[PDB]
Parts: structure tokens; C-alpha cells; sequence
């Protein structure tokens, strides 16, 4: 059938940016892998005394433009080859809202919900320890991912600074605010999201007041997303969450749904009649957005969507074949690596707090971010109306700009 | 001991007053590293003398470890443990990004030269550099130390990095680093403090009345600044007596015929004494350099609504009692004169990165500073219905207790 | 005519009227390091060629040393020496945390290759990386050398660090970490201190009258903006206004020093924010030199070295060093 | 009373030892104290999920001849006096053997004996990443001391070679072999003592087939000296621990009490018939070799020891006074920081073998110690004999003679 790889899909995507850009064969073999992945092997003591040993990744897609960035996630799934699109994808956000970044990612191959915190704690600080020399705060910026949060950092971060004889908070980010967080992080990527989301709805003559509102997933952006468009008179008419999904043509009870929610972020659990996922995709409404897992709008449903504008939240809701139809069709799509480059820009933030010594308020970080935001939604737009091609496309060209402008400056092709 | 187990128990009531367990006291009751040092310097003369130093960095959950050095025949071991943990509470109260440090060298600098002043000072540096730099421990002025003895020190660890260090110490000159905007730090701290206690009690400034002890350059400062603001100051004292007159008293003329000690009292006959200063009719009353004036022998006659303690303890804690049982608002020591360590810490951060700012903006910053520092007491001792006292030890303790949980160490 | 000794006569009056000690101009006539050294290249004919290279530090006082390099046939070790001297007066007229450096290689970049010229800046940065850095000695461009060498410097500078370090050079392009506002730095720095003489002689702009007598680059920008030894004290007699070359320039150094600021942070400034910063910066540097010329009746060439020499001669002497 | 501080007691010696030697009062203030002294707060996490924090130690005395080198001790008694005293030890230590060391030592107040296996790799680590600033291959050189042993040298290795992300193996000497060890460095302390030993006993014209030997302790320097000795001839009539002691005329049987030894070196508690410490100091013998803790010959009963030569394996175990006394009763006594260098002789030999990556075998090893034993006993005996003196002030002076040359080289002292 159709392309479900994700590393695959995205080097191919890759190379039509680059070729619209006029570069020719030499600078795709540049970019098409990392330049830098390593495999390490972590030895860690269990609670029971016995050693378990965990594999894990650390990528680093191009340092061409700066130190590389991009997140650590721990899940059983985690594989090689969604490590290195996912750097690839962190070089595109950055070069999409402009960041001195390269892309990087991590993952290391574990289950933390069947571990402890003491476990999980000397697995966080055995991976800094197996990967120290090729990280730092001016090489390689990790952060927060799926099944990490701030308290990881927090043991991530104390081991870099034990190793490295003094504090190093410029090394990973999405820390606690007491170890030289940033202010915002926690609702970076969801406002970021609502920002091109506005923008969107703008430029299709949308008001938001009223405005029909479906998101699947209901976890930390999913939520935090859901909770912004109440605030902003959108009726958010569809929500689901792994299980299943429910649905109100005139705006559900989004503080409701937000009260009595599950620490994994589950709700259709306490109600009798639920809608389900696969039909979720398909209400109408004039704005969906995919905030779950990925692969969820994938050709055979592409046509049955009903949504003027679809915004990816989520890393790969859509297929390339996907993409395809909704672009025939009309649909005004937003890309993951434009909608939900709101936390790469406020991580960057942190890091330059962490830099200077200095850190701002709730109110300075928003201010720099919308910027951020809506003149790179601008700057996506204008490329894909103006050279008559897709939005990703188009995000991929914005993205991938800088890294071989600077790789062609270094001597590097 | 005697300050420093005072200090302990400080740490002690803060932390159970938070909600943490035996084992984080444990851990902030002393601190971390401590490093005794023989430091040889060549005199004037020709002879060698070897001199005891120190340095204490109490906690870097936070950060780095930020304080001064001082230059004393009475440094001790216990002192600048001491010290060093009142830094940390110091940079939590302004929610600085520091921990607690503190150094010292047991000598006497009226008795050395110039070039064995320097020579002690570089010497100081080399024996403790493997444990301090713009990263680990930034030390600054204190007793007997200044700017060109910050100057020596920060060219002596230049010289052992092979490139200018200007981050690792504070109080420099300006052409080595220093900031703008430094010299009155502490006393205009002290400003803002009054300024914002005014308004918790909805005081209005231009009719306040004032009332001021000691009349030193401390004081003396604050008497002209209030007055300036149109604040009505009504008593001023010295070490000798003390002067009381209702709706103002031309505090410009004071400072005209001031003394070189400031002793302005023995120009007149019929002066008040300083017990009766300590209980007039005030809104704003803030106490003198000497310690113990507020006690509980004299508690119940303070007739001010606010009282900022601009000197190391001039209350006692049984008077710290009875004030906040009366429903007045004190303000302790330690958040009043926070300024001085706010402005060092702008200078590292100015420092950190090759730019410097004005003296204005300087002085926009630290009145944020200042003035976030004192709602973060004044909520605290309000929601929890405690003395501010008590309330400035759980904010300048709460970072660096939650900074050790998350990274594991308790 | 010799422009060091000259340079060295330059010194050695602006700091005897501050009122320091000769020893304080022992220690500043000369640069505090100075490296020569030899760069073999590997030419694309397949022969070898070694170059000859210097990289002078006048004086790392007040912070790190500054200064571009020049790729050209005549550069001579006495015009580097100097040339970092007028570094460290350039620097200390806008007030910069910066000390006095120049480089330069003795070639003829118009004979050489793209390859070659890569070839010779990588072998410049590997040979003389031990004393430069984003903290001890930050080069630019000069004379032959622009925005494609300082990026094949600073990458040779990174892969011996392990890391990206753009604030080791400056003149880097945008996406490597260069600042915005320094196409025209220094023509829009010989603009402000135009326009601040008219202010000190009461002078309306608008119903000024312009001459220009530049044939080359700066003037036509400068047309389209405004729409010796006994020579400058004849000027100085006449009561004429006369703005010295080592403060007009000043504004390439004060923005490189910008984008050396934000490779500090990893924070970069949009134009207009850089254009705040440069008019401030030569608004003081211009009051700075006409307080000095006026408060010290002295024509405004000595007026500006005293400017630029007084804080290096200040932190020498804080440091324990004369 | 008696000076019985282990500091100050030293600084005296040392005063009189620079004294002699024609050195000003300057170079006894530079020498009196360590250079650098770090106290450190541990926290560590216990079995039981709480929170445990330690106090540490890490004095280095001198650096003058080079990187400083001492080990590490894990008892709930250790004060930053002793350890203090402990690394003046091993700088007069390291100048009697020629080695080109200062001192140092380290302590952490704990009770091993009520900790785990996973409760002391994790003060080990706590210790090594508290200390890591001031320590290193080429700084100061950590090792083997009371309670503690080759595994916790190995997991303080393998720290300090993660923070430096790569092997550091001469960061710390009593490494397990595998680890970059040395061959003999078990046992290195009694093999030096031994050595020492015999040369008193020539000098004395006592055979040591048939001699009567009684020893103090029995930890690792105790252990391996008792077989030492009973398998050159000798009769090792007195045997003791932290408990008690035995005694037999006939000579103990080494072997079977080797064989019945707790991890901690106690073997007296299984015996009901033993006599105390104090009874085991005055026994009837030839040779006396207190390798138990301080202060265990003092002026009350210096004058009760029956042995003709005594040989301090243990650091410190005779008092000031107690050395007068047993000069003056013609007693040979050979102090502790001449007896004992056979333990950092070969941690240096370990250490110059971690320098090369090149590794050596214990004739090789075994050859170079007892030249150094041997040279430095006749020195330290000659020093005794020409300028009429004890030998703990002669050993003074001939351990501390390089410290305080590179110190005036150096330009650390005056003239």
C-alpha cells in the first residue's frame, strides 16, 4: 500500500525541499542521515539486586547552525530509526522558528510505567553517564519526551553537573524552575499550537468565537489545547483519548472533562456511550486537530475528512499520501514540525537563560514566543501559496534552509 | 559555635516549619564543602609568613556558590560556615540563581603593606582555585576587602586560566567588569522595603511619618531619602542622644552640621533620650546599626505601624513576638538589605555576558528585585499567620531544599 | 613615516598628559604577545607552499583582545604590531570590555584559488588556535578577508574545540551566528558623528550645506544619508570641529562586538535593535572626545587617544601590573 | 597526663626535627598544618529508602616534592585531628623511602560493620565525587587504610573514571589486580615490617628461628605479619583484636586462626581463655609489633614492656612520652613511619606502573621493596646512632629533609 515508514518518509520529503532550494545530489547525502548516532549499552541495578541492561539512542542529526537540540523519550517501541527522524524533524523546527539549533534526539528502549523511581533514576543518570561525550551545553541540548518529564531532567542534569565538577543547566532543558527551568514551558507547545491555529483561521476567515473545534488525544498538549479554545469561545466539539472519544455539536464541558482527568490524561473511561477514535477523525467541524499518535489520517480516511483546516499537534498524524489528498481538497494544513514548534522556542528560551545567568517572567517568554510563532506561520504560508505546493513541503524548504546554507559555508560540501 | 549554632536551629525552624524531614537538616545544617587553607606569603622584610584561610560553599543545589571575603584577625572556622548559610537564605529570599558562600583569611591588614595585601590575596586564590570560578564559587567583597583587592584576585585567576575570567569575582572595578550602580545598593534596597511596607498598610508617604536611629552613614542616608520623598521624619538619634520634633525636622540641616563619627547631639541642650526615640509617633519606624534595642522589656510601647530592621538583629525574637502579636509590620534584616547581594548578582550575570548596563537600568532591575522579594515574605508570613522573621527563613531555605530533592540528594 | 614608531609616538603623549608613568608606556609601546609563525599549504598544482603569519595581542587589560586579519603581499609584523595598537584605542573610544589584537598573512589572495584560500585560513586557525579563542583573542575581517574566511575559520576553530564556538570570530555570516547591522557599521558610524558635530556648533541639518569628496564606497551611501601633522592644528586655530578616523570607524568594531555579545548568549538581535545600540554607543564615544577635546583645550586626534588609551592604562593598573 | 592529641604530638617531632636539620621558624609554619584541608558532607541513600549524611575528610599535607598520596579509613572515631597527623605521617613516610610523593589522608566518619554492600559503593561514590575537585593521578593519590580494602578501591576507581570519561587507574593505588593493580601489594604493609624486622633483629643478634613475637591486631597488616613470622621460625606467642587477645609460649597456631577470621580480622571471640590488650603489651617476648590503633604504649605502661625491640606497624601506637621511656630502657624501637612505608612503597610502585600501562610481577616488585626497606632502615638507624638520638626523631628528620628542600626551592619559604 502506501508509506508508513517514518524515516524513510521524511528523507523523501527531504530531498524534493532540497531540490526546490537548488541543491544538487551532494548536499542530500549531507542531510539524509545523521552525522553522528550513537548506541550505547546502560548497565542499570534493579530494586530486586539483579542488573538489567537497557539500550539507548543519542542522535545528532547536523551542528552545522549550532549545538544540536531535540528531546530523550523512553518507550518500549523506541527503535534506531525513529530516533534519527525524529533529529531530522528537530532540525526542521529549529530552522522553521529560526533557532541557533541543529536536530538531535534520544530514546532509550524501556518500559518506565512497570519501573520505580529509584530505577528510573539510575537508568536517567547511566544514560548521561554513556553518552557524556558527545553532549553538553554547547553540543548537544537534550529535553523532555514521551514518558520524561522535569523530574528526569532534574536527575539528568545533576549527573552532567556532577561529571562535569560544577552546574551545567545549559545542558538539558524542561528542567524544574528551581534548577534554572524557563517560565511557560509546561503549556509551550499548546500555545504555540493556538497561535497557528489563529493565524490559520485568519487567513480562511474563520472566528474563532463559535468556532468548531475536534482534537484527538488528550494528553499534556492535547489537554492544555482543549482548555485554551474554551477560553477562546471555540466549541470543542470532539475530544478523545486512547480508549475512545465523545462528542457534543455545541461544545462540551471542557472544565468537566479537565477536573476529573486521569493522570494519563483519560476521561471516556467514566462515560457509557463514547464515539470512538476512527469516527472522531471524520465529524464536522472546521478545525481538526490530531494530537494523539501517528498515522491516523492515512488515504483511506483522507477524503472523509470534513475539516477546513487540520494543524498536526502530534509528530506524524497524517501520512505523505495523506497530505496529497487533503492538499487537492483544500484543506489548509499545518505541519507538526510548524504547529508544535512552540516547545523546541521556549526550550530555546530556557537555554539562553541558562546562558546568561538571567532568567524572564510568564509575560516576557509569551511575548517572544508569539513572535516567534507567527512569523514563522507566515513565512510557511507565503512559500507554499506563493510556489503552489503543500504545506510540509513547504515547512521542510523554511526548515532546512539555514543547515545547508551553513553547511555549505563551513567548507562542509 | 555561638553563631553558628544559632544559624543551625534558623535552618532547623524553617525547614519544619516547611514540611521537611530530619534527613534534609541533615544535609543544609552544614555545609557541603569547607576548605582549610596554609597560605605562604613572602613580607616586606624578607620572612615568610604562613596565614589561615578559608572558604565554605553551604549548598549549590541552586547554583553556584556565591560570597564575600574578609579580611580579620576574628575569622573562624564556625563564622564562615555560619556565614555562608545566611547566603544562601540571602540569594533565596531575592530568588537568586546562587547557593551560600563565604570566605576568610585570619590576619590583620592595618599591619601589612600594600604589596603584602596583594601577595595574600594571590596566594588565597591559588590555594583555592581548584574549588572556585564564574561557574562554582563566586566570591566578593567583605571585612577589609575592596575593589583592588577583588582586582588582584580576579587577575590572579586570569592568570592561571590563560584568559580573562571577569565572572569569578564581584566588586571589581568598572574597567575590570564591576557594575554601575553598586555603591548605595544595600541602603536603597532598604528604600524600597520601606516604600512597600507603606502600601501593605495603605500609609500614604507624602504625609508619613518617619522615625530613624543611628545617624551614621547607614542612617543618615535614610533620613535624607525619606525626607527628599516628602516623608515627614520626626526623630533621629546618634550615639549620644537623640532628637524629637513633631511634623518634620529639616533633616538637610542635620547633615550640614554633622560630625565626622556622626555625633550631632552634643550641639544641643535639651535632646530626648534614645529609649524615648524607639517609641513615638510614627508610621515607619527602623531601628540602628546596634543590636538589642527592640526587646521585650520595651515591646508593648512601639507606637508604629511598620518596622523595617535595617541592621543584624536590633530586635530581639521575643520582641519579634510580642510586634507581630500587636499586628505590626516588621521587616527583617535579611530581606531589607538583600540589595547589595541583588546588584553583585548582576554583575555576574553582565559578566557572563560580555555587556554592560547603565546605571538606570541597573536600578530598574533591582527595584523588581526588591520588590518581588518583599510580597514573597509578606504572602508567606500572611497565608501561614507567622512573624516576617520566620517567614524570610522559608523563603531564602524553600530553593534549595526542593533544588536537593529533585536531584536526588535526600 | 614608519607606522608603528609613529604609533608608538601616539601613545606615548596621550598617556603622558592622563598623567601616568613611562612605565606604564614600557608596558603599552609593545604588544604583550606576539606569534609569527609558518603555515604550509598544500597549493592545487600539488606543490607545497609555507606561508608566513602573525597574530599580534596589544594588551588583554580590560578583556579579550580584538582585531581582523589581512591577507596581503605587504603585510609587515611592524604594521600589525601597530595596527593592534589602534585597536586597543578604537576599542577603548566606545567604551568596548575589549583589548587590542590584529592578524595577518603575508600573501596575494587576487593569485590564489577558492580552495587554496580555504587551505591557508584553516592552516592560519590551526596554527595559532593556542592563543585565541571566544575568550582570550576574537579575529575578524580586513583588508582581502570577509564573511567566507571567517566562516572556514570558524569551522576549522570548531572541530579542534568539539563544538560549534561562534563567538571565536566575527564577520561570520547570518546563519553561522553574524550580526544583523553590519553591512553598513561603519558607514552608519561615520553618519552619527556627523550629525552629533552639528548639534555641538548649533547647526540645523536640514539647512546645512554638504560637501563630500569620497570617489569610492562610503561617500555615494553617505550622499544618499545626508539627502595632518600641521594640518589639524591649523583647523584647530580656525575653530573648526575636526572628527578623527580612529572615532568615526568605530562603529565595524562596535558591532562586531555585538555579535560577539549574542554568540555569548545564544540570543540574537534584529537590526533595528542593533542600530539602537550603535547610535548610543558613538552618541557617547563623540561626547566622550568632545568632553576631552573642549574640557582639556586640546585638538580632538590627541583627544581621541587619550580616550581609547585610558581605560587600558586603568586596568593595567588594577591588575598589579606597572 | 600525657599529650595523647596524634596533631599536636607530631608537631613537636616535627618542630625538633626541622630544628636540627638548620631550618627557620618559617618552614615549621608551613609544614605544621597541611597545605589544604577539605571537610565534606555525604548524603547518602540507605536500604532502607532514607537519607544518611556522612562526614568526610581529604587533608593533603605537602606537594612540594609532588602529587600527594595516603589512603582512606571508614571508622565512626576518625576526627579531622587524626587524619591530619595521619598525612603528616605519610609525607615523613614518603621521604624515608625516597618516594617522590607528599602526604595525604582521608576519613569518613562511618561504622561499616552496620552498613551493606550497596550502602558503602555508594559512600565510596558520594566520597570521590565530594572530593573530585582536589584529587586525580597527578593531585593526590587515594589508597587502602582501616576498613577498608581492594573492592572499595575499585568502586572508587571506577568513579573517578566516569567523571573523567576514561580510565584513570593511578588515580588510586590498592586496586584489585584486574583493575591495574600491583602484585604484593596485599601485603605490602607486613612484608615492609617484616623486612624492618629482621634488620632489628640483626642488629640485635636475635635469631628470628626461635624468637618470641607478639603482635597487636589483627587486620591486615596484623594477619599477614603473623604468618610472616611463624613461617621464617619465629614463635608467635601473642595474638590480639578489637576484643581480646591470646597467648601461648609454645607459639600460636597462625594457620588455624587464618583459617576462623572474621571479614573485620576478629578470631578472639571464639576462644574462652584470653587475656586483655594490656596483658598482651606486657607479655614476656623478643619482639613487640603494636598493628592495632593509637596510643596503645603510653607512660603508663612504657615502663612494663619485656620486649627488646618494638616495631610500630600501626600508625601512632606509642605516646611521646612512652618513646622517651623505652629509649632511655635501651629498647630498639623502630617508629611506625619508617615499619609501615612498605604499604605506599608499593602503592607507588602501582602507581608508576598505571603511568606506563606497564605492569610488573612480585620478584620484580619484591626486589625494588626490600632495597627501599632495607636503605631506609640503615639510614634512619644511622641518623639514631650518629647524632644520639631516638629514632622516631631521626626518622623525622630524614622524612621530612626532602619536603622542606623542594619547599625552599620552590620559593615557598624564605632565604
Amino acid at each position: 500500500a502506501e508509506n508508513l515508514n517514518l524515516f524513510t518518509s521524511t528523507q523523501e520529503v527531504v530531498k524534493e525541499a532540497l531540490n526546490k532550494l537548488g541543491y544538487d545530489e551532494a548536499m542530500y547525502e549531507l542531510l539524509k542521515e545523521p552525522l553522528r548516532l550513537l548506541k550505547v549499552r546502560i548497565p542499570v541495578k534493579m530494586d530486586d539486586g539483579t542488573t538489567q541492561v537497557f539500550t539507548g539512542y543519542r542522535a545528532q542529526h547536523s551542528d552545522a547552525v549550532g549545538p544540536t537540540k531535540g528531546g530523550v523519550r523512553f518507550h518500549p517501541m523506541v527503535s534506531e530509526d525513529e530516533v534519527k527522524a525524529l533529529s531530522m524533524w528537530m532540525t526542521l523546527k529549529c530552522g522553521i522558528v529560526d533557532l541557533p539549533y541543529g536536530g538531535g534526539k534520544g530514546g532509550i528502549i524501556c518500559d518506565p510505567r512497570q519501573m520505580s523511581m529509584g530505577e528510573l533514576e539510575r537508568l536517567s543518570r547511566g544514560y548521561v553517564r554513556a553518552i557524556s561525550q558527545i553532549v553538553g551545553p554547547t553540543k548537544d541540548i537534550p529535553g523532555p519526551d514521551m514518558f520524561t518529564n522535569a523530574q528526569i531532567m532534574a536527575w539528568m542534569m545533576d549527573e552532567y553537573s556532577r561529571m562535569d565538577e560544577f552546574n551545567s543547566p545549559g545542558f538539558i532543558t524542561g528542567k524544574p524552575l528551581v534548577l534554572g527551568g524557563s517560565k511557560g514551558r509546561d503549556r509551550a507547545t499548546a500555545e504555540g499550537v493556538t497561535i497557528v491555529i489563529q493565524e490559520a483561521a485568519k487567513k480562511r476567515n474563520i472566528d474563532i468565537k463559535g468556532a468548531r473545534v475536534v482534537i484527538q488525544g488528550f494528553g499534556n498538549a492535547g489537554s492544555f489545547l482543549a482548555k485554551f479554545m474554551s477560553d477562546l469561545g471555540a466549541k470543542v466539539i470532539g475530544i478523545s483519548d486512547a480508549y475512545g472519544a465523545l462528542h457534543d455539536p455545541n461544545g462540551l464541558d471542557i472544565d468537566y472533562l479537565l477536573d476529573r482527568r486521569d493522570s494519563f490524561g483519560t476521561v471516556t473511561t467514566l462515560f457509557e456511550n463514547t464515539i470512538t477514535n476512527q469516527e472522531l477523525l471524520e465529524l464536522d467541524c472546521d478545525i481538526l486537530v490530531p494530537a494523539a499518535i501517528e498515522n491516523q489520517i492515512t488515504a483511506e480516511n483522507a477524503h472523509n475528512i470534513k475539516a477546513t483546516i487540520v494543524v498536526e499537534a502530534a509528530n506524524g498524524p497524517t501520512t505523505s499520501e495523506a497530505t496529497k489528498i487533503l492538499t487537492e481538497r483544500g484543506i489548509l494544513l499545518v505541519p507538526d514540525v510548524l504547529a508544535s514548534a512552540g516547545g523546541a522556542t521556549v526550550s530555546y528560551f530556557e537555554w539562553v537563560q541558562n546562558n546568561m545567568g538571567y532568567y524572564w517572567e510568564e509575560e516576557e517568554v509569551q511575548e517572544k514566543l508569539y513572535k516567534k510563532m507567527y512569523d514563522s506561520f507566515e513565512a510557511v504560508y507565503t512559500t507554499a501559496t506563493t510556489r503552489n505546493i503543500d504545506m510540509r513541503l513547504a515547512a521542510y524548504m523554511v526548515g532546512v534552509r539555514r543547515t545547508a546554507e551553513a553547511s555549505r559555508f563551513r567548507g562542509w560540501v
